[PDB]
């Protein structure tokens, strides 16, 4: 094998969990050998790192890799000192992660939504489209509201909150040319105004 | 006190039930039935997905793994989750996998409770696929272990329970017992436990 190898991050082009990773990854100062990757594909197996085969995964130095978004992100947040992406504070912690999950939510809801209008031209559920846009709808609505008099999600200060609501959003953007957000949640246009200002945000932008 | 909404079958709330009675707190228990509208649950939830803590602040936590963190930091004298990193980690690893796995079952359960008329193959054959892998997996992972880390009970033990127990509720006709000789050992040892038997689905 290879010495000195710096940790992999398996991650595709339009994955919005593996975007948060790349992200977060960014954010710490972290050096990490980004590894675009084809689901389907023979060469990369993932599922030798992620029996699940899911993307992001975390391959480390030892050839262990870790597994889903969220155990990833903590993982690297206490790589270094640069910033705390999750709070120490109790309260704040679980604020952080609370908006996270709420943003994952919405964006399981869409993925679903999305990839139901890919199924068989038969079998197809206008229902199961209707009912999951519905989740999105409620949860936008939901964090529009409580950004209201903030600037960031937490505590006022920039953390996996705001970086899981910006790949949230994007992701929107890009399986939903349509969807006109901005004008209907000023908040949320907003912050992601001002993340769309982040080269680690703005650098990762889903494409293809 | 705080409210849990969960329902007699999800599992993903089975999983906070134990952790809360592992813990020994109190919460008060809110039953939500499959065919019930959207609220009470989406009005503290906006995913409108079970379970949800309901805390006296009226503010309402949400998914299970949040939950989870939330309720082992209220009793200090034992922790379900490692206080250090690197144990952290590992157990948060071996959740998301059990997680992955009941996703995946649950999925393919959808997939067969839609009209005969609108089932993919590639879903099913696709999703069971990854439950085998993650089984697999699991029980290799455990091949000369009692817990899941650092030989001591944690919730990754209670994460990979509910997953067995919901494959006991759906999946009859695997036999993982057999396949899965530790995921056997390790599911009798989730079984005498209290906190596990008073959770399982009513039938
Ligand atoms: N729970 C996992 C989900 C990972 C996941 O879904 N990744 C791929 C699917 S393998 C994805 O983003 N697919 C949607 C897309 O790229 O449009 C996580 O949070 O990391
Ligand atoms: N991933 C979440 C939610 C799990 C979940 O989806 N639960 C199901 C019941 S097994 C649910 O409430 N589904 C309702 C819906 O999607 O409308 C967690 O771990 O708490």
């Amino acid at each position: 094998n290879l010495y000195f190898q710096s940790m992999k991050l398996l991650y595709s082009n339009t994955s919005p969990y593996a975007r948060k990773v790349r992200v977060v990854a960014a954010e710490k100062r972290i050096d990490v050998d980004m590894v675009l990757v084809v689901l389907a594909d023979p060469e990369c197996p993932v599922a030798d790192h992620n029996p699940l085969g899911k993307i992001p995964v975390l391959i480390l130095p030892d050839g262990e890799s870790l597994y889903d978004s969220r155990v990833i992100v903590e993982y690297l947040d206490h790589r270094t000192p640069v910033a705390h992406l999750i709070p120490q504070d109790h309260t704040a912690k679980i604020a952080v992660r609370r908006w996270e999950a709420l943003a994952d939510g919405v964006t399981d809801a869409a993925v679903a939504a999305v990839m139901e209008g890919r199924r068989p031209e038969g079998m197809q559920d206008s229902a199961v489209i209707e009912k999951q846009l519905n989740k999105v709808e409620r949860g936008l609505r939901r964090m529009d509201q409580d950004l209201e008099k903030r600037k960031w999600c937490v505590n006022e200060s920039f953390s996996l909150a705001d970086i899981a609501v910006g790949c949230m959003l994007g992701y929107l953007e890009l399986r939903y040319q349509h969807l006109d957000w901005k004008q209907q949640y000023p908040n949320l246009a907003r912050h992601y105004a001002a993340m769309m200002k982040r080269a680690s945000f703005k650098d990762t932008a889903p494409v293809i």
